[PDB]
Formats: C-alpha cells, structure tokens, sequence
RNA sequence: UUUUUUUUUUUUUUUUUUUUGUCAUUC
RNA sequence: GAAUGACAAAAAAAAAAAAAAAAAAAA
C-alpha cells in the first residue's frame, strides 16, 4: 500500500513493515504527505518508473552494506532475491524488475520460479535461507560475510555501499565472499584488482605510495619509486600545457590537481562503472578533454599493472581483470618506453 | 488505501469497501492498473486535486440518485456529510472538502464537530441516522424521499442526477423533500420554479404546450395559446436576421432550431447553474452572439412567468425565484407589449 | 530514429521504412511536427511507455487484419515476432516487449533466441518465413490464411481487427487457422464458440434469429423459438422494474433496449476481453447495476449453450470454451427451468 | 495580477506594490520572464499549490524578521493576518490559506470576519493597526518589538528568520514579545527553552561550555563540568562501535563528530520542527541509525534539564516545554546514573 | 536525429558528428538512455524549448572558449552562425534561433540568406570561412584570435567562457578581437572597461590594489591609496549598521565580507549581465537590501572611474562604457566629496 | 528448406582520451 | 620557433553494415 509505505517512511525512515497509514498526495512526480496540515515532500521521482512504484521501491531499498552496483553489474547480476538494490548514482533502482518486493515490478514471488531461472539472481547470504536458495539456483551470485560449506570463496572488495556511502566498515562487515553459478555449475571467479571508489573532494590515501604521491613533487615521487619511462608525468599527473588535456586517467592525480587548482568534472553518463568518463575542463589553464576515462585503481595496483606489461610493442589493447570484469587498456609504448596507458571502457 | 480503492473500482465499478489490493501505477495525472500483465487506464484526473486524492473521491462518489449540483449550490450547500457529490459537468467533486471520506480532504470525521458548524452540510435522509444528524446541525440541508416528523417539506424537482444522467426516476424515487437550517432554525424554502435540466441533442417535450411548440409553426403556436404581444417570436423562437443573434433565451427554442438546423454551443463556463451562458453561433444564417443566457424553464412555467408581469413599464428588473434562488430577468416593454425578456447581467 | 519515424508517419500514415527526416518536437506527452512552419499534432501518448517509444511502436503497428487482442490474450500470447499488435481499446501496444521492432522495448532481434523461448511468441503466417520460425519455436502461436503441412488447423473467428475495427472481410481474408505449441509440442486447440465483437450503437444482426429478436416483441420471439422456461425475459431482454438492474448479460438485449431507451455504459476497465463488465444506468427507468457482465455471443450459440445444460440442478457452474478460453457461467434453476444465467464472478 | 507580480519581482526582488507589467510565460511548474528577448526563470514551484498561486504567494512573502515556522506551529498559528510567512525548509508557504493577500487562497479580506474567528491568526505588531486587530481577535498570536499596554509579554527566541536566514539581529530586532489569545481570553505563555536553530556545517558555539565541548576531549569536558553519571559519552558524544548508532540526540555532538569525520544526514521529513529525525549514517565507522531524534538545545539548557531530573527512577517520561510546546524525553536510569535521554517515540 | 545525438553524447560528451544510435526514452522533460539494461539520465530540460530540441541544442553547443553571454548581449548579437552559444547561467541557449544547427529552431541553413540580414549574426573567426561570411554580412559581430586584414580590431576581455567556466586562458587563447558591422558599415567599437566576472566563493585578486584591499583593513587601504572623500567606506566595503544595507556595489567588497562573514545572495534574475542585482541578506548583522546592483569591475578600474569624475556636482548621472555598453552610474556628492555611487535603478 | 549458436573468414563505413607528417591560418 | 583548424602516416582493438564457410540448431 502507498499510504502504509509512506507511514513507514515518515515513522522509521524506510519500510520496516509496520502497520499504519498517513494522508498521501501525488503531484508533479512527487510524493507529498500532510504533517500538521501542511504538505511535506517525501520523495521526488528521479527514475523512469511510475512515481508510486519508484517510491515504494525506494522505501524498501536495502539499508545494509551491499556490494557496489558496479560489482553487481560486472558479475552479470540481472535481479536481486527478495531485496532492492538502490543505485544512488542514478537515484534509481539498480535492476528493472524485483522478486517478491513490488507488485508492479514483480516477475515472481520467490527466486525458485521458472521465470528467474535464466536470470542471474543476486543472493544475500546474510539473510536466512538464501545460501540454500543459491545452491539450488541455475544462475546466481552469492555474497557471504564468512565461509560457505562446499564452495571455494572469492574475496571481494574491502569497501561496500551502505545507504549510498562507499565505506570500509569497522562497526559493520563490508568485505564479502563472492560466489557465482552459471547454468547450475559454480564458476571460479578470476583474480581481480578492485577500484577503491573514492571522491575527488573527499579523497584520502589508502597506502604509503598514495601519501607520497599526494605529498611529494612529481620528480621526487617518480625517482623514489623507479617509475621512469612509464609516462607517469602524463598518465597520472596530467599535462596541462595544451588545448587538449593530457592523460589524467587515475583519480589520485585528479585529486592531487584538485587540491591545488579546482576544476570541473562533467559526468555525461551518471552511472556506477569501473571506468568513468568525464568532460574535464581545467579552470586554471584552460585545458579541456571531451572524454577522460578515469579508473579508481589503487596506486600500487596501477604501478604493478603498468610494470607487468611488455614495453617493446608499437600499440596494444591490454586486458586487465578489474572489479570482476575485463577492462581494456590501450598501451601506447614507443621506443621502449610507455607514452600512454589509459582505460577504454565506457 | 489507493490499491484497495483501485481493487474496488476494477471488481465492482466503485468503492464498495471490499478488502483486497491490485497493482497500481500513477503517471501523467492518470491511474493505471495491471490487468493480465498490461496497464489498463482506470481514472484520468480532470480536477485540480492530486490524482490519487481525486481518484479516491471519484471512487467513493454517490452512485444513488442525488440532487443536481446547481440545486445544492443555490441552497448554499458548502460540504456533504459522509458522502461525495461528483459534479459530472466539471468532472470534479462538487465540494472542495469532505467529511469522513478521504483523509487528505477531510476537515472532520463527523458533521457534529465544531469545524463543520458554520458550514452548510448536505444531509441525505436515505442514509440511516442522517436525519437525526441534521436535526442537531446548526447549518444544514436535508433531502428525504418522504415526510419528516415535525418538519414541513419543500417538494423539489421531479428530476435528479443518477450517476451523471438527469432522469425522472420510475424504478427509483428521484423526488426529494428539501429542508434547510440556518443558524439552528428550520427555514421555510420559497415556492420556486424548477428547470428541467435537459440537453439539446435529446430534448424531449414534457407537456402539451411543449409538444405543440415543437410541432406547430411560429404564428400558429402564438395564435393558439394567446401569446401575442409577449415577443415570443424573438425571446423564445430567436432572431437570426442580423449579425448579432436575438433572444433565444429558452432551451426549447434552441432545441427547435437545432432540430431544423444544428449550431455550435461553446460553453465557456462548463459548470452546473440555473442560468447557462453560451457562445451561440448559428451555422446556417451566420448569426452569432458572444454571450447568451439560456434557462431550461418549462414552457408552461415560462408562459406563466411572462404573463404574470406588468406590461406598463418601460424597463423593469423582474425577480423570479427559480431552483431555490432568485433569478433576475430584465424586462423591456413598449406600447403595452413585451419587447425583451432575458436573464439580466448575461 | 524518431525523426525518420515521424517522416514515415506524415508521408504514409505509418512506418513504411522510407528514408527522410522531419522537424519533431516532443512536449507534454505529445509528438508535434512542423508543417508550413506551424506545429501539427502527430501522436498523443495514452500509454505508460515513454512518448517517443510509444510513438515508434504506434507507427510500426500492424496495419494488416490481425486477430482480436482478446483471442491472443486467451491463447496466452506474450509477445509478437517482428511486429506490433496495437490494442486500440487501450490505445497502447497489446504486449509489453517486442522482438526486433523498437530498441527501447526489444528483448531480442529474432524470435528464436534463448530469451524468447519461454514466451509464447505470436507468429503471422502471412509473413514469409514465419511458419518455419514457428516450427522451431518452443512456445508460439501461428495464424495462417491457408493450410500448413503436417499441422491440423483450428478455424478461428470469422472476424478480425483491421486498423482498430472488427470486420468480416470480403476484400481481405479475415479467417485464420490457429496453431499453438507449448513446450515444443503442437497442441490441439479445443472446439470453441466465438464472440462476434459488435458495438452497441452499430449493432447489426448476423443471423435470422437475431433479426427476429430485434424486430419481434419479447413474447412473440420467445414463443416462436420455443424459449419458454429459460428466463429469456431476464437474462437477455433484461428487467428494469427495480432500482437494481436485472439481466442484460447478452449484448443483443442491450442493443434492443438501446434502440428504444438509450442508457449509459461506463467501461471502468477499458480493455479487450471476452466478457466485458459495464456500469449500466438506464436513463429512462432509473434502473442501474454497478457491474454487469456482457458477452457478445451469437444468439444461436447462446441458445445452443442454454439448451445444452441440465435444468434439474439448483446451482451449477457451467464451463463454456469461448474464444479459446473457458468462460464460467452461473446457472440457477428452480422447478426444472432456468432462473438466471450470467458469467460468474461478474 | 501575475504580470504585475513578476514586474515587481524583477524590479525589486519582491512584490512591493508598484505598477507595471512584464512578459510572462508559465511552463512545467515554472514562471519565466522575457528579459532582452530570452526567457529567465523567476520561480520554480516546489509546492502543492498552482504555479501562479505559489509564485504570487512567494513574491508577497514577508521579508522582515519573522518568527521561525516551528515557533508559529507550536503556538497553534493557523493563518497570518495580511502577510505571507514563507517556510524555507519546505519551499512552501507556512499556512494553507491567507487573509487578504492572494485571491485564490484568501478566505477573508480582513482578519475580523467570521471565518477567521475560530482560527489562531498571526498578528504582527510592527505593522500599524495590527495590535488593535489582535485585541479584538477571538483567537490570535501577536508579536511586538516592545511592550503592549495591558498585556503581559512573553520574551521569545533571540533568533528569528530573515529571508530564510536564521540570525540574532544586530542591525535589526529579532526578539519579539509573544502574546496569545484563545476564545477572547489572554493566556500567560509558559516559561520555555528555545532551540538555537543552528546548522551542522555552519555550527557556531553560543556559550563557553559549547566552546569547551567543541575544543576539549570527551573525558576532559565531562570531568571539568561535573557531568559524571549522566551518560554524556553516548547521549551527546555518541557511540560508533556497534552497527546501530547510539546517541547523537544533541546537534552539538553531531557538529563535533562532523568536524572530524563528515557523515550523511538524510532528512526524510524536510520541514521545520523543534525535534528533527535524521537517517544518520557514519561514513568512517559504518554505524547507522534509521531514526535519530536531534534537538538543537543550548548546551547550558540541556545540562540544566538533565540535572533537573530525578535519577532514582528506572523508566520515566520527562515533560520539557521547548519552543512553547511540550517536548517529551524518555529517561532510563540504572544504579542512580543516566543510561539514555532521547525524545520520546522518535 | 535524437538517437544519433544521444549516441554522440554518451560516446564523447557532445555532438561530434558520428554515425550510430542508442535506445532513448523521453519522459518528464528528461532524456534517458539505456546503458546495461537500465535507463541513465542524459539531459534534464531547464529551458522553455521542447526537451528534444533543447537536448539537440545542448549537445551541439560550443565547447571552445567563447565570449561571455553578457558581452554578446551588450553588442546586440541576435543569433550565431552555425554554432550554439550555451548560456550556462540560464542553462538555456543564449539565442532563440539558430543558423544550420537544429531543424526545429533553424531560420536558415547559412547566414547569407535574407532572413539573417536584419539580425546581428555572431561569427567565429576561428572557424574556417566565417571571416569571409562576416565581410559580406550586413549586420554581424566577429571575434578572432588575431588580426584581420583591412579591419581595425577592438581588444576584448582577457577572460572567456569555456564549457561554462570563465577563465583567462593559458593553454587556450581567451582574448578575442571584436569587429562589428551594422547596415554593412564597420563600426569602431568604443573603449570600454571590462567586468572580471569572478565568483564570490572563488574570488581571486587580479591586481596589487585588490590584494591590498583583501588583506588590509578599511582605514589602512584608504590611506595608502589616497581614497579619502570618495566614500569607499560605503560604496565598496558596505554599511551594516542599519536595517537597510548600504552601498556594497562592488563584488570585491562582497568577497571581503564573505571571507569573514558569509551571507545569502538571492539572484532573483538568474541571467548573465554586466550589472547584477542581488537580494543580499547579511547573516551576521541582519542588514538586508531587497535589490543591490553589484558590478565586477576591477578595483583599479573602479578607482580610476571614481577619480575621473567631477566632484563639484550635487547630483549627476555618470555614463561609463563597460562591457561595450553604457552603464548608468548615479553619483551623489556633498561639500566636494562623494557620498554614494550606487548603480542606477539598483 | 527455416533457425539459433560456435564462430571463422572476406570487404565497406565509422571510431579510439598515441605519436608523426602536409596544407592552412595567428603570434 | 609555436598554437589552432583541415587532413594523412604507423599499431592494435571495437561497432555495425554486406557476404562465404564451417561444428553445432531444429527443420
């Protein structure tokens, strides 16, 4: 019920399943409620779904630390089992349909129905009875805070999305063990690097090399870590000397530049992906680039990736398995030294 | 609840208080429900209220024969008790607020509260206990199918509004006795003429004089009923010889002209009123008048009214009580004969 | 392309696959085009789909005689192969998704992909290569103007929907042979009665008995066709003596009553179905029923059905296979004669 | 008029009363004006009112220092006399109706009519003649910058809302003497505590103890002010060790935690009230609470309140009059020391 | 095509002119695209144009450094040749019509047609063949990064707009030479002062005098630069001692105040102009002025302007040519010293 | 004969936030 | 000596539009 959902929202902040109703009015793609005789906005529809459907999905969203939407997308997850994963980047549900949550978007009441068999259903091991449901599922992805009997685990990212904030949990456990089944057989998830999912204005280093990068000059940092010949002066630090922006394909370099000279980042595809494309215009020098593919790789991980390559190639598209998906980097070695190494996804 | 209201609508045609819910989607001021997997339109909001509130009011509307909205308006009825009167002319509720119907439009749960005391509350005597409520109400209007103990009745119109169509009921009683209370004292309603509330395209005579007017010519009908000197050739039949239309202030004349030559009726104020203003454009002779007051008085009643006037006055405003309200007619006479008789102020 | 679709609409009336572009503006859920410098309406979106998507689907609708949407719904058709069946009752596409029509609603480009296997895909045999496509489909429904080798035909209704109106075509063939496959095995479709799909205001009898019903009185028609004891005075002709309407469960009786005393039909579920529920309000006698199941069976078929039942049962639910689905009728009999006969659950 | 209102807005920033018109276009709940041939947005309607009505109410809003909307709500104010109080928290007018401001919302032209008698009209003493209007009002609330003859004054909050900015006026007087009348008799307003209406990101201490709280550590501040046994470690400072957040019921503690580690405050009821509920999620530790009642009491006032309680009770509901309304706190004590002190029912 | 434009947007962030289409859905004045099965927002329409037309214009906007919209407006530019100048202040195109950009807003395909002759067409000398077009244009404005043969150049502002970022180009050239033609004759543009177009929260001094103003106090800065008798204590620094704000007509003074005490700027006309009007409300002292003309002149330029005036006049209107337009400065003097230099019509 | 897959192979067009040349303009 | 604009040179990859060929596919 719409009124019961709004009552749960106004009394607890989300749908907790309590009983009760409140006066609700829907107008201009917005859900208003009457508090003390005056309308108070509860939810403004930013989705393509009907306003009531989107409101009820938003109320019933998962308020527990859930895997980042990019991780679920890279794993091929098509739907979630008896839960709603809310994509706060899009302000919309991460999946078009649901299983036993919303009557309008329901394709089944339980994940065991035949309709959900071809789909890769996301199972949350922290919910009772979901591990056994995943065991019987033809296609599914399982996350557990611990070990599962009989299946080899895959350790996921240290960070998880808790009500829209990507954090490494201390009071809560945000590191999950990932399992995948395709056509009834358990797949072995490949060894992967994981993007840190940090912000430009809230960037914090997570390693000693990151601290050195943020605190040292370009030449000192390059000489200290023997990073000569890998074009770190352009790939990470950036080249703000031409009308077209040069490099800046790591978020650490973007944060370092933003510390000294604020710029603008036009995100023309506002979604959650491993590689993000930005329309960056440097406010200090005027350097701009229409497409600047940015990956939130750990600086140690990026150093290892770029040092594991073969430098005697004119040009090569390099496949790196990052965030459980194969990211395509365009290696641009010349004369035995790297000229450009940028992600090409999205 | 919205879903319960839609369930009642799709299973019974109106809100009958049955339990159960159906999937509901609200989009573009319209309520849709999923029948066999495809969205089916249930209600398109033509009102100024929120779509869900208007849907709840429309579903909970009175489907029993109810007095016409114009009759309630002329009686000063401001709100209805435990019911919704739907104005089908406006496709909107006849009153802004309700009592014990819709949580967003309710000002009180019962008409006995102090908020409804100054308001003129419409009490329906066919509902159990509403007569007793009307007795204790400071201001109110009561309709009953029969007599009320200790209260003198006022016989209302023979016609009533049954689910949007005006009819003189045969299988169901559509004649009510009107009682009004202002400031706690039972008022004596005046002896009024009643409009027939007919339409042009299905006009049906209700009297012998009406039939004769429909079948007989102008001069024959005027001579037969001794209607010479009352300007019936213009007031009722209408004048189409000039660019500006003349007379045509009775719906009988409009219907007679429509029978031989249809014209266009632009109702620029689509509401329910005793005197209706139309933008009449004659498609045959090109005669048009921007505003034309048309009143649906019975032809016998109009003849009695026009014969009860004093003809020895150049200009006189005639106050005739019609549909429980005073309708002012502007009368022009010359040489002892009527020249012009139309509802004044147009 | 939206502009190419609108170009096809303005130059051919539907998407004919021509090349060209026109200036198109979308505003207030409506598609406008600029003709001679002034915006001209092309399409008003009455669906729940996005305006451009709905416009593209409407332009690519099937303009050939297609089976009525009720027939496809009763056959369990979930999607159409390389075509769009437009439901003119709802002014919306008959199916949520399409196969190789519109990229926004497409789930596959061809009906034989793995995604379309669980779905019952409607194959049109009049299109080259679709019979073989239906032969390879796990679930599908095939209609053909002629015979298909190795498959037993199922003669469908004489009527078909051509651009939104039901007609028995003479210049074009509207009778199709129906073949259904569920889980890869051809099913033998049951012997069924077919609704004639007629309108109230444009009712045209299709048999001698229907003509006699329309012209003869109630008693003469009942005595001529030995229809005593089957309560034809109530089920078909209808009773308007009480405030609650009785009967009117056959559209021919509604047509006969409308021929004399027009009434109002409020379709609170505006969709195509074998059994239609209306909110009937008799404008002459005041009789009204909130819900009334009306089925448009041929009077010969209804007579055969009512004569094939056993009269010596107090209460019995009668199952009739109509329009390829089982319609459940309520049968009440007393003293070896019929009392009421209406579709059950109304 | 709408055009005159827009002229006043574009020439003076608010409706002053000047004569003149500017070209105006209304589209998508927004009012645009044509400045030098290009449309300029004047007002985006965030209310449930019509766009033009909301625009005219916003233009005619009070730009003088007005009482905070929560103060008016706690006093029972239902309408304002010849002025509009704009609620900047909701971006909507604080009251549904107005008195002599907007013709679409007006229930009266002057507050002396019968319709305004039951309502608690807000009279502003800084406008000439409003003191005498309040003296003759059945129900009303009066604010004055000075003393009123024959009336005992109640000193209000030091801060007041000035064009949506809460400030303690230095060049203007933001302290008003509050008077109240119900049924024609003056009440003596209770002696209440007043919330400071401070922001999280712009928190500024208003006393020495708040400075000590923000500067010194938890243990030092607790020991210095003899605050042992009142659970200040969790009640104000808060506990971030478990998955569910504990405490943070004083906005000063939220400000102190924000100063060291920013977190998200999801205000699911964006209105103005003495007690605010937030969906608190700690970005550093992962602690989160769905509903966290936060009140912006002066730290001196909160210390006095917590020291005025009787500690020898297991469970006790505390009635505290804050902002002219009774705020309920739930008190748990064990072994003669406080365990928690939070607003009741959250 | 809408789909091709959206494909270009999702691939490069702006319309580059490539071939390809993506699934696009338009709903609620917003353009969505389907990326990985979920709709992703691409553009939300804040203009008065249709959503598809506005999206096409936004994609085809100029991404190179272009003159500020205020400069073009003051030069009387009515339309741009084969380009779109996006006004990021209004989030709408700076000109109503276009030349060979979008079919819906196009008045001509080339600027040489007769329709574009009366309009002052903006020509970009950086684009090949536009200087020749400007030579043959009856009315036009041309900007070039260098000299033009046979034409005397007018050096423009040092700053220009790059993707909505106003910057002095270092990697790019943001200084242009302005040429204007009206009725086929080349005018000599006047010698003008230029507004710096700086932000309040991102104010950066561009001269030694501005640095001194920001660092020193009022008295020291006035003494060092010999600014006694010019009322710099009010015009620039501003007066907050009264309820009505005094002076503060230079953005440098607003920035200096914002450094120590942030306040509110209600820009009730959100457009780009040389003289901006703000509804300034001082949060610290409560001094507010409904309308306040703030001009972003260089402090040295303003000092020269105020020292070039004739002080021996009681009241005088001062004409200063700023940004190629005549700004009316209202000067008040008493006893041979400046009293107030507020910009006219605040 | 139809179909999806496993795809491979051939050609056309488009593209890639690499370097490099020619023409063009402007210092 | 540079910048910009219009293009080409190198290397790899992607997208489709045309096919052929195949292991499968059901006919």
């Amino acid at each position: 019920s719409l009124e019961n959902v709004a009552f749960n929202v106004v009394n607890k902040g989300h749908f907790d399943g309590q009983q009760g109703e409140v006066p609700v009015s829907i107008i201009n793609n917005t859900v208003y409620t009457k508090v003390d005789g005056v309308d108070v906005e509860l939810f403004e529809n930013k989705t393509t779904l009907p306003v009531n459907v989107a409101f009820e999905l938003w109320a019933k969203r998962n308020i527990k630390p859930v895997p980042e939407v990019k991780i679920l997308n890279n794993l091929g997850v098509d739907i979630a089992a008896n839960t709603v994963i809310w994509d706060y980047k899009r302000d919309a549900p991460a999946h078009i349909s649901t299983i036993g949550v919303c009557s309008m978007t329901d394709i089944a009441k339980k994940p065991t129905e035949t309709i959900c068999a071809p789909l890769t259903v996301f199972f949350d091991g922290r919910v009772d009875g979901q591990v056994d449901l995943f065991r019987n599922a033809r296609n599914g992805v399982l996350i557990t805070e611990g070990s599962v009997k009989g299946l080899q685990p895959s350790v996921g990212p240290k960070q998880a999305s808790l009500n829209g904030v990507t954090l490494i949990g201390e009071a809560v456990k945000t590191q999950f063990n990932y399992y995948k089944k395709v056509d009834g057989v358990v797949q072995q998830l490949p060894e992967t690097y994981f993007t840190q999912s940090r912000n430009l204005q809230e960037f914090k280093p997570r390693s000693q090399m990151e601290i050195d990068f943020l605190e040292l000059a370009m030449d000192e940092f390059i000489e200290r870590y023997k990073l000569e010949g890998y074009a770190f002066e352009a790939i990470v630090y950036g080249d703000f000397s031409h009308s077209q922006l040069g490099g800046l394909h790591l978020l650490i370099g973007l944060a370092k530049r933003f510390k000294e000279s604020p710029f603008e980042l036009e995100d023309f595809i506002p979604m959650d992906s491993t590689v993000k494309n930005y329309f960056i215009t440097d406010a200090q020098t005027g350097s701009s680039k229409c497409v600047c593919s940015v990956i939130d790789l750990l600086l140690d991980d990026f150093v290892e990736i770029i040092k594991s390559q073969d430098l005697s190639v004119v040009s090569k598209v390099v496949k790196v398995t990052i965030d459980y998906t194969e990211i395509s980097f365009m290696l641009w070695c010349k004369d035995g030294h790297v000229e450009t190494f940028y992600p090409k996804l999205q």
